[PDB]
């Protein structure tokens, strides 16, 4: 049977959390959705058919680093990010925007950006149109459009500058994605909706991405410093100003309390580095907080990292055995973590779907936390 | 101060055993000594340094399969095999024969051999001018005499005209030797006793080979299929036939009972690829006798693979996690067993050695048998 571009469909509702499916040329997204972050497919990172394996159904392409090394021009030319990461499900890349504020600026203006790589110092441009460009030169399936991120905290007057900008781009991001067919045919375009903390802002905001039309709607400015209490009251309001028939896509969260309650305020896709950093880092998630391996509780637990985890890891390697080779500086270690907390990602995820389909996720989310803060590791 | 090409000191004896050292150009060698057999210094073996950590004074190279690959003129321009091997302490070369008879050969005179490579097919030769030619060219500290090997069992007449070859070619590869002035004056060459099981001729070649004289003495036509009671019994008599003042070395040997035994016997020297073998294998030995670490009793088992060894797995490593890793094929665990095993072996050396510089190494002996037979692992 013949594939959609792009159909969102949920199949059951709780509250504000909802769960579906999102079906795409590439394949099935199951909502609510994480993606963890890709990197090219070498002996560096896990293979990909690994990462498939722990649950995910897209991962993430960052623009910005991918269009300084090695380049999107060079990107096309081996086939595109799913040759270039040995993926054939779908795949989000953001617009670039974010790491030119938070990595690199030569100038900037209502045109777009130039920046400075900070790896060979050579000259680049951002802007709505090139950033959708390089995208479809990625061979991303889902394209975000090309915003304005203001550092936070954020004035009320810088607040409301960017995000108006960030809807002029919007709209470039659209007509752009719009002009090429190859893509408009293929892939989805989502908008993301600014404001910073202002409530009329954020409906401002979300009216402009409404009527320029988007497959998806992101909430952006948040999980940049802010904390828990407050993105919450954001998602409080902001959520429910989006197009309820879209997907609502929460960018750079999170902590896995994070994910539970910007579900509970409507919230159907995320993505984070955090289970790959943790990893290296000798950190794993668990359903009773996570855990640092190194520490000398674990050289002699033969449990593994989580008893309820049903990744590859937890079924073979004892806490006793990933501590040793954490301690040993051996890359196996860090790569049995790596998948364990990709994979525990996606059994939060798949428990989040269940619970809602079988309208107890307001339970879940509740027994989630007492459990997750208790920390009886 | 200066070291000397080749001075063999006898410390201390009980009874047949002696304890001392070998001094060399390139460093001492403590005896009774086990000797590794070495390979390239490559991702796939281990670590020079940690052979060197082990305690191994010295490694062996086989001539035999070091002129198929990458042949020995390529090793000579390459530094010889102290650079080949990353080992800049003393090496022993074998002849090359014993492998044409157990692994090729095209023609077989008194002139020598020419066989065909199971790599290629091409054609190489040997003799006793080209085995110390080419041993040589590998930068070989201890030479071996290039004899002639007669299967197991040998008939009567078998083992004395191969014997009888072995000495005209012993003569033959001393005169080659001491024809080579670089050779002669920073080397050391051994010859090898043979006669099979008979006394008789055992003592016709140890009499030929004192006559023309070498720096040590190996006995050969052992460890080929005869078992431990026939060897033991060919030791009984013929080690005493050799040279009392010069090393007497036992090839290929063996088991850690045999070499226990050997040492018994007067043999001051040993080799043996079992530790490596049974390393990749999933085999430990132990002073309770060889493990095999695949069983399922290991798998939970937090002691390391020997608790009375000191080498650097047992510092670090259960059996658990050694099992772990073996199971799934991680060539970390290989490596950590065969480090493990050769560990050992060189503990068993270190212990032999202290028991009869202390006159206790009879009781030694015993106590090591009841306890590697009993299998209390
Ligand atoms: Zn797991
Ligand atoms: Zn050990």
């Amino acid at each position: 049977t013949d594939r959609p571009r792009f159909s969102f469909s949920i199949a059951a509702r709780e509250g504000k959390a909802r769960t579906g499916t999102i079906e795409m040329k590439r394949g099935v997204i199951r909502t609510p959705a994480f993606m963890p972050v890709g990197t090219a497919a070498t002996v560096k990172a896990l293979k990909p058919e690994t990462v498939r394996a722990t649950g995910a159904d897209i991962i993430l392409g960052n623009t910005y680093h991918l269009m300084l090394r090695p380049g999107a021009e060079r990107i096309a030319k081996l086939g595109g990010l799913h040759s270039f990461m040995g993926w054939d499900r779908p795949i989000l890349t953001d617009s670039g925007g974010y790491q030119v504020m938070s990595l690199s600026l030569t100038k900037q203006s209502e045109e777009g950006v130039t920046f400075k790589s900070h790896l060979d110092g050579s000259r680049h441009m951002l802007s709505p149109e090139r950033s959708i460009e390089i995208q479809h030169l990625l061979g991303s399936d889902i394209v975000m459009a090309f915003d304005e991120s203001t550092p936070y905290p954020a004035t009320p007057s810088r607040a409301a500058s960017s995000m108006e900008r960030s809807m002029r781009w919007a709209k470039r991001s659209r007509d752009a994605f719009d002009s090429r067919k190859e893509q408009a045919e293929n892939a989805a375009l989502f908008g993301i909706q600014q404001g910073s903390v202002f409530e009329n802002l954020r409906q401002q905001s979300a009216d402009a991405l409404a009527e320029i039309g988007f497959d998806g709607y992101a909430v952006g400015g948040l999980a940049v410093g802010e904390g828990q209490d407050e993105m919450f009251r954001v998602l409080d309001f902001s959520v429910p100003m989006l197009p309820d028939d879209k997907p609502h896509y929460l960018m750079g969260v999170g902590k896995p309390d994070d994910i539970v309650g910007a579900v509970e305020r409507g919230i159907d896709m995320f993505d984070s580095v955090l289970p790959t950093r943790s990893g290296r880092n000798g950190q794993a998630f668990t359903w009773d907080g996570p855990i640092n391996i190194r520490n000398a509780r674990f050289s002699e637990d033969l449990k593994p990292l989580d008893s309820e985890c049903h990744c590859a890891v937890c079924q073979k390697w004892s806490r006793a055995c990933i501590h040793a080779l954490i301690r040993a500086g051996e890359i196996l270690g860090a790569m049995l973590m790596t998948e364990h907390n990709i994979a525990f990602y996606q059994q939060l995820m798949q428990k989040i779907r269940d619970s809602i389909s079988e309208g107890r996720f307001s339970q879940f989310a509740q027994d989630f936390r007492a459990r997750y803060f208790a920390r009886n590791s």
